[PDB]
């Protein structure tokens, strides 16, 4: 496994949200469970999901309110390493609203800690 900063060049150019999740299972099981976790969510307005399980990523889309003057949050979600049997997850804002995906990572936040594997 190279080391973060690494891994990191797998995202697109954007705004790395400073609020990040950290568990206490290994990467691998973090993504899968994350895998499974969002594309339940579709219907919830995830939009355009694509799983790069091989860069333990996740790309999509949210969406404003407006019919007429729409603004896309264009996001990126990778799983890293955090030393041994631990990850973390970090989110990476394309394009749109902070506040928008800020919300969804707390929502993945919530569900983590009902599953007990929160660091």
């Amino acid at each position: 496994k190279p080391p973060n900063s690494v891994l990191l060049k797998k995202f697109s150019k954007g705004k790395i949200l400073e609020l990040e999740i950290h568990a206490k299972i290994p990467e691998k099981r973090l993504y899968e469970g994350l895998h499974k976790l969002l594309e339940g969510w579709k219907q919830y307005g995830l939009k355009n999901l694509v799983f790069n399980i091989t860069n333990m990523i996740i790309t999509g889309k949210l969406v404003n309110d407006s019919i007429l003057f729409l603004r896309s949050t264009l996001f990126e979600i990778m799983v890293l390493p955090n030393g041994d049997g631990r990850s973390l997850i970090k989110f990476n804002k394309k394009t749109g609203s902070t506040k928008t995906l800020t919300k969804l990572a707390t929502e993945i936040q919530i569900i983590l800690q009902k599953e007990g594997v929160l660091d």
